[PDB]
Protein backbone atom coordinates (compact mmCIF):
# COMPACT_ATOMS: atom_id res chain seq x y z
CA UNK A 1 0.00 0.00 0.00
CA UNK A 2 1.09 3.60 -0.60
CA UNK A 3 -0.09 7.22 -0.62
CA UNK A 4 2.01 8.76 -3.41
CA UNK A 5 1.11 12.13 -4.90
CA UNK A 6 0.27 11.94 -8.60
CA UNK A 7 2.30 14.86 -9.94
CA UNK A 8 4.57 15.09 -12.94
CA UNK A 9 8.16 16.11 -12.18
CA UNK A 10 9.98 18.41 -14.59
CA UNK A 11 13.66 18.71 -15.44
CA UNK A 12 13.27 21.97 -17.36
CA UNK A 13 13.79 24.07 -14.21
CA UNK A 14 17.18 23.74 -12.44
CA UNK A 15 16.94 21.80 -9.22
CA UNK A 16 17.03 23.99 -6.15
CA UNK A 17 16.11 27.17 -7.99
CA UNK A 18 14.82 28.64 -4.72
CA UNK A 19 18.45 28.50 -3.51
CA UNK A 20 19.41 30.81 -6.37
CA UNK A 21 16.78 33.42 -5.56
CA UNK A 22 17.66 33.40 -1.85
CA UNK A 23 21.48 33.23 -2.48
CA UNK A 24 21.45 30.30 -0.08
CA UNK A 25 23.81 28.04 -2.03
CA UNK A 26 26.66 30.56 -2.00
CA UNK A 27 26.20 30.98 1.77
CA UNK A 28 26.29 27.28 2.64
CA UNK A 29 29.02 26.23 0.22
CA UNK A 30 31.21 28.99 1.69
CA UNK A 31 30.56 27.40 5.11
CA UNK A 32 31.18 23.75 4.17
CA UNK A 33 33.60 21.61 6.21
CA UNK A 34 34.95 20.09 2.97
CA UNK A 35 37.14 21.98 0.53
CA UNK A 36 34.97 22.75 -2.52
CA UNK A 37 36.32 24.20 -5.80
CA UNK A 38 35.14 24.97 -9.35
CA UNK A 39 37.30 25.17 -12.48
CA UNK A 40 36.94 26.06 -16.15
CA UNK A 41 38.98 25.01 -19.19
CA UNK A 42 41.83 27.12 -20.55
CA UNK A 43 43.84 25.13 -23.08
CA UNK A 44 45.94 22.45 -21.40
CA UNK A 45 45.00 23.90 -17.97
CA UNK A 46 41.88 23.98 -15.79
CA UNK A 47 42.21 27.20 -13.75
CA UNK A 48 40.22 27.44 -10.54
CA UNK A 49 37.47 30.06 -10.56
CA UNK A 50 36.00 29.30 -7.11
CA UNK A 51 37.36 27.85 -3.87
CA UNK A 52 35.85 28.10 -0.38
CA UNK A 53 37.57 28.91 2.95
CA UNK A 54 37.78 25.24 3.92
CA UNK A 55 39.96 24.68 0.84
CA UNK A 56 42.23 27.54 1.91
CA UNK A 57 42.43 26.14 5.45
CA UNK A 58 43.14 22.73 3.92
CA UNK A 59 46.02 24.04 1.81
CA UNK A 60 47.21 26.95 3.95
CA UNK A 61 47.68 28.78 0.65
CA UNK A 62 45.95 32.11 0.21
CA UNK A 63 43.11 32.83 -2.21
CA UNK A 64 45.26 34.85 -4.63
CA UNK A 65 47.85 32.07 -4.68
CA UNK A 66 45.07 29.63 -5.62
CA UNK A 67 42.59 31.40 -7.88
CA UNK A 68 43.05 31.37 -11.67
CA UNK A 69 45.76 28.73 -11.81
CA UNK A 70 45.57 24.98 -12.29
CA UNK A 71 45.21 22.94 -9.09
CA UNK A 72 48.36 20.96 -9.98
CA UNK A 73 50.46 23.46 -8.02
CA UNK A 74 49.39 21.68 -4.82
CA UNK A 75 51.53 18.77 -6.04
CA UNK A 76 54.51 21.16 -5.55
CA UNK A 77 56.31 19.36 -8.35
CA UNK A 78 55.49 15.91 -6.95
CA UNK A 79 54.40 15.13 -10.49
CA UNK A 80 55.25 11.42 -10.36
CA UNK A 81 52.07 10.32 -8.62
CA UNK A 82 50.18 7.40 -10.23
CA UNK A 83 46.66 8.71 -9.51
CA UNK A 84 47.32 11.59 -11.94
CA UNK A 85 46.58 9.47 -15.00
CA UNK A 86 43.18 8.42 -13.66
CA UNK A 87 42.31 12.04 -12.89
CA UNK A 88 43.31 13.23 -16.38
CA UNK A 89 41.19 10.52 -18.00
CA UNK A 90 38.06 11.50 -16.06
CA UNK A 91 38.42 15.23 -16.67
CA UNK A 92 39.16 14.87 -20.40
CA UNK A 93 36.55 12.18 -21.17
CA UNK A 94 33.87 13.46 -18.80
CA UNK A 95 32.53 11.62 -15.79
CA UNK A 96 33.33 11.31 -12.11
CA UNK A 97 36.17 9.98 -9.98
CA UNK A 98 37.52 9.78 -6.42
CA UNK A 99 41.34 9.74 -6.32
CA UNK A 100 44.01 10.36 -3.66
CA UNK A 101 47.12 12.56 -4.16
CA UNK A 102 49.93 13.90 -1.98
CA UNK A 103 49.68 17.70 -1.58
CA UNK A 104 51.71 20.36 0.27
CA UNK A 105 50.44 23.23 2.39
CA UNK A 106 51.73 26.81 2.34
CA UNK A 107 53.97 26.00 5.33
CA UNK A 108 55.64 23.04 3.56
CA UNK A 109 53.83 20.24 5.39
CA UNK A 110 52.32 17.39 3.37
CA UNK A 111 49.01 15.49 3.52
CA UNK A 112 46.92 12.94 1.62
CA UNK A 113 44.22 14.74 -0.43
CA UNK A 114 41.16 12.83 -1.67
CA UNK A 115 39.77 14.47 -4.83
CA UNK A 116 36.09 13.78 -5.56
CA UNK A 117 35.68 15.24 -9.06
CA UNK A 118 33.06 15.57 -11.78
CA UNK A 119 32.54 17.43 -15.06
CA UNK A 120 29.43 19.42 -15.99
CA UNK A 121 28.50 20.86 -19.37
CA UNK A 122 26.85 24.28 -19.30
CA UNK A 123 24.17 24.59 -22.00
CA UNK A 124 24.17 28.38 -21.59
CA UNK A 125 27.75 29.13 -22.70
CA UNK A 126 28.61 25.71 -24.25
CA UNK A 127 31.57 25.34 -21.83
CA UNK A 128 32.52 22.40 -19.60
CA UNK A 129 33.14 23.16 -15.94
CA UNK A 130 34.61 20.93 -13.23
CA UNK A 131 33.64 20.63 -9.56
CA UNK A 132 35.81 19.16 -6.81
CA UNK A 133 35.34 18.23 -3.15
CA UNK A 134 38.58 17.78 -1.20
CA UNK A 135 39.55 16.57 2.28
CA UNK A 136 42.53 15.30 4.29
CA UNK A 137 42.45 11.48 4.34
CA UNK A 138 45.94 10.96 5.78
CA UNK A 139 44.75 8.72 8.62
CA UNK A 140 42.73 6.48 6.29
CA UNK A 141 45.61 6.07 3.82
CA UNK A 142 48.03 5.14 6.59
CA UNK A 143 45.60 2.42 7.69
CA UNK A 144 45.40 1.04 4.13
CA UNK A 145 49.21 1.11 4.00
CA UNK A 146 49.21 -0.91 7.24
CA UNK A 147 46.97 -3.69 5.87
CA UNK A 148 49.19 -4.04 2.80
CA UNK A 149 52.44 -4.44 4.73
CA UNK A 150 50.75 -6.74 7.25
CA UNK A 151 49.78 -9.18 4.50
CA UNK A 152 53.22 -9.08 2.87
CA UNK A 153 54.72 -10.00 6.25
CA UNK A 154 52.08 -12.64 7.01
CA UNK A 155 53.01 -14.41 3.78
CA UNK A 156 56.72 -14.49 4.62
CA UNK A 157 56.00 -16.14 7.98
CA UNK A 158 53.45 -18.54 6.49
CA UNK A 159 55.82 -19.60 3.71
CA UNK A 160 58.72 -20.07 6.12
CA UNK A 161 56.40 -22.13 8.34
CA UNK A 162 55.25 -24.25 5.39
CA UNK A 163 58.84 -24.83 4.25
CA UNK A 164 60.18 -25.83 7.68
CA UNK A 165 57.32 -28.34 7.88
CA UNK A 166 57.84 -29.93 4.45
CA UNK B 1 33.97 34.47 -7.83
CA UNK B 2 31.05 32.87 -9.73
CA UNK B 3 27.40 33.70 -10.09
CA UNK B 4 24.60 31.81 -8.37
CA UNK B 5 23.36 30.18 -11.58
CA UNK B 6 26.75 28.54 -12.22
CA UNK B 7 27.09 27.62 -8.53
CA UNK B 8 23.74 25.82 -8.70
CA UNK B 9 24.74 23.96 -11.89
CA UNK B 10 28.00 22.62 -10.46
CA UNK B 11 26.65 21.67 -6.99
CA UNK B 12 23.77 19.85 -8.71
CA UNK B 13 26.37 17.90 -10.72
CA UNK B 14 28.87 17.16 -7.92
CA UNK B 15 30.18 13.63 -7.54
CA UNK B 16 29.34 13.84 -3.83
CA UNK B 17 25.97 13.73 -2.15
CA UNK B 18 25.35 17.27 -0.92
CA UNK B 19 22.34 18.35 1.15
CA UNK B 20 21.20 21.56 2.83
CA UNK B 21 18.93 21.67 5.89
CA UNK B 22 17.24 24.41 7.88
CA UNK B 23 16.53 24.72 11.59
CA UNK B 24 12.88 23.96 12.45
CA UNK B 25 12.57 23.40 16.21
CA UNK B 26 13.71 19.91 17.22
CA UNK B 27 14.27 19.06 13.54
CA UNK B 28 16.55 20.11 10.69
CA UNK B 29 14.45 19.32 7.59
CA UNK B 30 16.24 18.87 4.29
CA UNK B 31 15.53 21.66 1.80
CA UNK B 32 17.90 20.60 -1.00
CA UNK B 33 19.63 17.42 -2.15
CA UNK B 34 21.50 16.76 -5.39
CA UNK B 35 21.19 13.68 -7.64
CA UNK B 36 24.33 12.08 -6.18
CA UNK B 37 22.57 11.94 -2.80
CA UNK B 38 19.61 10.21 -4.44
CA UNK B 39 22.03 7.64 -5.87
CA UNK B 40 23.81 7.16 -2.52
CA UNK B 41 20.57 6.54 -0.57
CA UNK B 42 18.28 5.03 -3.21
CA UNK B 43 15.51 7.49 -2.26
CA UNK B 44 14.03 10.05 -4.63
CA UNK B 45 13.85 13.83 -4.19
CA UNK B 46 10.15 13.60 -3.34
CA UNK B 47 10.83 10.88 -0.75
CA UNK B 48 13.67 12.83 0.86
CA UNK B 49 12.69 16.50 0.87
CA UNK B 50 11.37 18.31 3.95
CA UNK B 51 12.09 15.62 6.52
CA UNK B 52 14.98 15.32 8.93
CA UNK B 53 17.80 13.21 7.53
CA UNK B 54 17.61 10.85 10.55
CA UNK B 55 15.26 8.64 8.50
CA UNK B 56 18.38 7.08 6.94
CA UNK B 57 19.13 5.48 10.34
CA UNK B 58 15.89 3.41 10.08
CA UNK B 59 15.59 3.52 13.86
CA UNK B 60 19.21 2.42 14.50
CA UNK B 61 19.81 4.90 17.32
CA UNK B 62 22.53 3.49 19.63
CA UNK B 63 25.28 5.10 17.54
CA UNK B 64 27.98 7.20 19.27
CA UNK B 65 28.27 9.76 16.45
CA UNK B 66 24.73 10.98 17.18
CA UNK B 67 25.78 12.73 20.39
CA UNK B 68 28.67 14.39 18.55
CA UNK B 69 26.45 15.60 15.69
CA UNK B 70 23.88 17.11 18.08
CA UNK B 71 26.48 18.91 20.21
CA UNK B 72 28.31 20.32 17.18
CA UNK B 73 25.27 21.65 15.30
CA UNK B 74 23.61 23.12 18.39
CA UNK B 75 26.74 25.25 19.02
CA UNK B 76 27.26 26.22 15.39
CA UNK B 77 30.31 24.11 14.66
CA UNK B 78 31.37 21.56 12.07
CA UNK B 79 32.04 17.85 12.39
CA UNK B 80 32.98 14.71 10.45
CA UNK B 81 31.29 11.57 11.80
CA UNK B 82 30.43 8.05 10.65
CA UNK B 83 27.27 6.06 11.28
CA UNK B 84 25.25 3.11 9.98
CA UNK B 85 22.63 4.12 7.39
CA UNK B 86 20.16 2.12 5.29
CA UNK B 87 19.23 2.59 1.65
CA UNK B 88 15.62 2.45 0.49
CA UNK B 89 16.05 -1.26 -0.26
CA UNK B 90 17.22 -1.89 3.34
CA UNK B 91 20.89 -2.51 2.56
CA UNK B 92 23.34 -1.22 5.16
CA UNK B 93 26.27 1.08 4.54
CA UNK B 94 28.62 3.21 6.64
CA UNK B 95 27.96 6.87 5.81
CA UNK B 96 30.53 9.58 6.55
CA UNK B 97 28.78 12.91 7.31
CA UNK B 98 30.79 16.13 6.89
CA UNK B 99 28.51 18.76 8.40
CA UNK B 100 28.65 22.51 9.06
CA UNK B 101 26.39 25.26 10.46
CA UNK B 102 25.81 28.78 9.13
CA UNK B 103 23.48 31.61 10.16
CA UNK B 104 21.88 33.67 7.38
CA UNK B 105 21.79 37.33 8.41
CA UNK B 106 19.38 38.08 5.56
CA UNK B 107 16.45 35.96 6.79
CA UNK B 108 17.57 35.29 10.42
CA UNK B 109 17.45 31.51 9.91
CA UNK B 110 20.09 28.88 10.69
CA UNK B 111 21.14 26.48 7.91
CA UNK B 112 23.23 23.33 7.76
CA UNK B 113 25.21 21.85 4.86
CA UNK B 114 26.30 18.23 4.62
CA UNK B 115 28.49 16.17 2.32
CA UNK B 116 27.93 12.41 2.53
CA UNK B 117 29.85 9.45 1.14
CA UNK B 118 29.97 5.66 1.48
CA UNK B 119 32.93 4.57 3.62
CA UNK B 120 31.84 0.92 4.06
CA UNK B 121 34.80 -0.56 2.22
CA UNK B 122 37.16 1.66 4.22
CA UNK B 123 35.68 0.87 7.65
CA UNK B 124 35.74 -2.87 6.86
CA UNK B 125 39.26 -2.57 5.44
CA UNK B 126 40.38 -0.78 8.61
CA UNK B 127 38.93 -3.53 10.79
CA UNK B 128 41.41 -5.90 9.10
CA UNK B 129 44.46 -4.26 10.74
CA UNK B 130 43.71 -5.71 14.17
CA UNK B 131 42.66 -9.07 12.74
CA UNK B 132 45.86 -9.39 10.72
CA UNK B 133 48.10 -8.41 13.65
CA UNK B 134 46.62 -11.17 15.80
CA UNK B 135 46.95 -13.79 13.06
CA UNK B 136 50.53 -12.68 12.34
CA UNK B 137 51.34 -13.28 16.01
CA UNK B 138 49.75 -16.74 15.88
CA UNK B 139 51.70 -17.94 12.85
CA UNK B 140 54.97 -16.48 14.19
CA UNK B 141 54.52 -18.46 17.42
CA UNK B 142 53.82 -21.66 15.49
CA UNK B 143 57.09 -21.14 13.62
CA UNK B 144 59.00 -20.41 16.84
CA UNK B 145 57.74 -23.68 18.32
CA UNK B 146 58.46 -25.67 15.15
CA UNK B 147 61.97 -24.27 14.63
CA UNK B 148 62.77 -25.22 18.23
CA UNK B 149 61.85 -28.77 17.15
CA UNK B 150 63.63 -28.23 13.81
C1 LIG C 1 37.96 20.71 -10.03
C2 LIG C 1 39.37 20.20 -9.87
C3 LIG C 1 39.97 20.19 -8.62
C4 LIG C 1 41.27 19.71 -8.46
N1 LIG C 1 41.85 19.70 -7.21
C5 LIG C 1 43.14 19.23 -7.06
C6 LIG C 1 43.74 19.22 -5.81
O1 LIG C 1 43.14 19.61 -4.81
N2 LIG C 1 45.03 18.74 -5.70
C7 LIG C 1 45.73 18.29 -6.80
O2 LIG C 1 46.88 17.87 -6.67
N3 LIG C 1 45.14 18.30 -8.03
C8 LIG C 1 43.85 18.77 -8.16
N4 LIG C 1 43.28 18.80 -9.41
C9 LIG C 1 44.04 18.27 -10.59
C10 LIG C 1 44.84 19.31 -11.36
O3 LIG C 1 44.09 20.49 -11.54
C11 LIG C 1 45.18 18.71 -12.71
O4 LIG C 1 43.99 18.43 -13.40
C12 LIG C 1 45.97 17.42 -12.50
O5 LIG C 1 47.25 17.75 -11.99
C13 LIG C 1 46.14 16.65 -13.80
O6 LIG C 1 46.28 17.57 -14.85
P1 LIG C 1 47.69 17.70 -15.62
O7 LIG C 1 48.42 16.39 -15.52
O8 LIG C 1 47.47 18.06 -17.07
O9 LIG C 1 48.51 18.75 -14.91
C14 LIG C 1 41.98 19.25 -9.57
C15 LIG C 1 41.38 19.27 -10.82
C16 LIG C 1 40.08 19.74 -10.98
C17 LIG C 1 39.45 19.76 -12.33
C1 LIG D 1 22.96 18.86 6.86
C2 LIG D 1 22.72 17.57 7.58
C3 LIG D 1 22.88 16.35 6.93
C4 LIG D 1 22.66 15.14 7.59
N1 LIG D 1 22.84 13.94 6.92
C5 LIG D 1 22.60 12.77 7.61
C6 LIG D 1 22.76 11.55 6.97
O1 LIG D 1 23.10 11.50 5.78
N2 LIG D 1 22.53 10.40 7.68
C7 LIG D 1 22.15 10.40 9.01
O2 LIG D 1 21.95 9.35 9.62
N3 LIG D 1 21.99 11.61 9.65
C8 LIG D 1 22.22 12.77 8.95
N4 LIG D 1 22.03 13.95 9.61
C9 LIG D 1 21.66 13.91 11.07
C10 LIG D 1 20.19 14.02 11.45
O3 LIG D 1 19.53 14.94 10.61
C11 LIG D 1 20.07 14.42 12.92
O4 LIG D 1 20.63 15.71 13.13
C12 LIG D 1 20.80 13.39 13.77
O5 LIG D 1 20.12 12.15 13.71
C13 LIG D 1 20.95 13.81 15.23
O6 LIG D 1 19.82 14.55 15.64
P1 LIG D 1 18.55 13.82 16.32
O7 LIG D 1 18.92 13.27 17.67
O8 LIG D 1 17.44 14.83 16.45
O9 LIG D 1 18.10 12.69 15.42
C14 LIG D 1 22.28 15.14 8.93
C15 LIG D 1 22.11 16.35 9.58
C16 LIG D 1 22.33 17.56 8.92
C17 LIG D 1 22.14 18.84 9.67
NA1 LIG E 1 31.78 13.04 3.82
Amino acid sequence: SSHHHHHHSSGLVPRGSHMINAKLMQLVINASNDGIVVAEREGKDKPLIYVNPAFERLTGYTLDEILYQDCRFLQSGDRDQPALMAIRETLESGGACREILRNYRKDGSHFWNELSLSTVYNEADKQTYFVGVQKDVTLQVKAQQRVGQLEAELNQVKAELAALKA
